[PDB]
């Protein structure tokens, strides 16, 4: 938790995030296209970072914005509030949203709590916790999250896991036989979710969607996420694993604005995530690939990912158990 | 500590380290050129990782090697011991060297406990702690460590710190004036030690040396390290900061073998480290640059670095306080 809050305390990290043009532009459009939803309202910005969303709320004419930030980035937000002449309208509160006092309830909660595969962020539970401050009528921005799963074919990604483990084949590394660890090295590589982008031509079926309604979801809902799937295969070939991405919708009174991390959309700093099966499955177009993706919260502000899949027409099955704490950042 | 031991638990990390050819080749030469110092002896390998140093001790004819490893890498070391037919001669002990039981005292301790700038590794104190197991006559490999400091001139590195902060000059970033944070952003960049290599032509004086004798040093000695310097300037120009590197010597009965991370030597995964002054100092050839580098252990298994320097002939002075927990990895 010291490491988590140290990470977010750096202006270099805020700069890196603010340079995702899709992320910045989409949040600004969501808030300002729905300006009637903010004008003269009370706003809570959960994990405000440098404060940009609180400035967007102010741009839309919000009367009072409580900007809550647990890292030392709170001191930098406070400098921008003063320098942009908004000490009347933005109140920066240093601390955890679970531990601070707000002097009143709010019309709307705004946040950017999304991790890789949507869920990989201790902030999303904190976002749902913040609803204790929301008036009964109140809204959340974002309002819903859709996680998308689709089967992919990519023998280059599959074969890379073996190639990276080739080091361990050496029978005389400075007189040591390393070969007994080659299997363990391959296994370790297979248990890392792969963060990068890819051509949509690797996707073999239309995605399945798991929707979280942030207006309705409770903190505890995110501890165990079970996503059944049945894919109608549109392509014939080896299925190497599942690809993951997410959309969030800001459901305003004037319009719904989408932030999509789909591989059909401009690239974001979320990229996409791929989880290999331990062994690939042959599917023909018209086959069904059925199974379950289970995300179980672990104590590392991350998730164990269990995937089981079978081709219904053959009974051929595979699985994997991955740790989203140790992702492989493959993007170059 | 969970993060530290998770990091070292990965075969991918052991592979990365084992592919530093200078590191592997130098440890093998040190041990095998001094084979008479290992033959029929009892050895302790502190933080053995995959076990390579224990295999090198075995190559030199050691009778019994206790290989102590606190991470899950201990299970992988045990697989190599079995597969290389050395269960008679190498005993893998899972746990911290501070907490485990050895059944006997040892002739020699071998380890690779060196971090950036030598000291940046919770293992070096653990290496000195291990001496509780060393026979009075006993040796340590490595035996001594030399940290080298030298003044450097590099206006490209200096100007980069301002260039990276340029983002924050924006008077209308999506309608927000970021400029009040530009100073803070520059300051943050200046407080990161820079890990990369450089041409020796940037060094303006012969290095000063701080020596740690691992045979004599106590655990507590490493909490506060004070390095006074007086440089005899050999070049005229702006001094932008201090450059750091280190050598360790394996002082065997047959020969002394050096592992050097100097910028005059083949590159290692330690590279070199540079700490900027907040403001550069003009020195002419023949001037003296005097001051102190103070390393104070912090609770992040790292060090605060305080540097003060003055050109004696002008009185012009500068300083910085850096955090070795947040280094900038600039090498490309
Ligand atoms: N992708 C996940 C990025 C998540 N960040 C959000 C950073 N906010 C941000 O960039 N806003 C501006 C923006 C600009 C453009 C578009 C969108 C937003 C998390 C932020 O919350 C902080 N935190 C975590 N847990 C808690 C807690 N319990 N209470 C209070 N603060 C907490 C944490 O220190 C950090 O500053
Ligand atoms: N540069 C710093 C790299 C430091 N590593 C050393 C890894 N050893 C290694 O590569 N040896 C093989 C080798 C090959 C070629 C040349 C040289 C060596 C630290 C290793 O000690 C482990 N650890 C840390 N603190 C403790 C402790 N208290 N007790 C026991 N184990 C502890 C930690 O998990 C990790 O496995
Ligand atoms: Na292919
Ligand atoms: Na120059």
């Amino acid at each position: 938790a010291v490491q988590y809050f140290q990470f977010y305390g750096y202006l270099s990290q805020q700069q890196n995030m603010m340079q995702d043009y899709v992320r910045t532009g989409t949040y600004q459009r969501a808030i300002l296209q729905n300006h009637t939803d903010f004008k003269d309202k009370i706003v809570l910005d959960v994990g405000c970072g440098s404060g940009i969303l609180s400035f967007f709320a102010a741009q839309a004419g919000a009367r009072k914005i409580y900007a809550v930030e647990a890292s030392t980035m709170a001191q930098h937000a406070e400098v921008l509030v003063k320098s942009n002449n908004l000490t009347d309208r933005i109140v920066v509160i240093p601390g955890k949203v679970e531990e601070v006092s707000l002097p009143e309830q709010v019309d709307i909660i705004i946040s950017e709590p999304m991790g890789y595969m949507l869920f990989n962020e201790r902030m999303l539970e904190s976002y749902l916790h913040a609803k204790k401050y929301l008036k009964p009528s109140g809204n959340m921005f974002p309002t819903i999250g859709d996680v998308h799963l689709a089967p992919f074919t990519d023998e280059q990604l599959y074969m890379e896991q073996f190639t990276k483990a080739n080091f361990w084949y050496q029978p005389s590394f400075h007189g040591v036989d390393l070969s007994a660890l080659r299997g363990a090295a391959v296994d370790e590589y297979f248990r890392q979710p792969v963060v990068d982008t890819f051509d949509i031509r690797i996707l073999m079926a239309k995605s399945v969607k798991y929707t979280v309604n942030f207006l309705e979801a409770k903190e505890g809902d995110l501890h165990r996420i079970e996503i059944p799937f049945k894919f109608h295969m549109l392509h014939s070939g080896l299925v190497h694993g599942l690809a993951f991405w997410f959309d969030v919708a800001f459901i305003g009174s004037i319009m719904t604005v989408w932030l999509s991390t789909a591989p059909t959309e401009p690239l974001t700093h979320w990229y996409q995530v791929r989880c290999l099966f331990q062994s690939p499955l042959f599917a023909k177009a018209g086959d069904t690939l059925s199974g379950t993706c289970l995300l179980i919260a672990n104590k590392r502000q991350s998730y164990d990912i269990s995937i089981v899949a079978q081709v219904d027409q053959t009974g051929s099955k595979s699985s994997n158990l991955l740790d989203l704490k140790n992702p492989f950042f493959r993007y170059t």
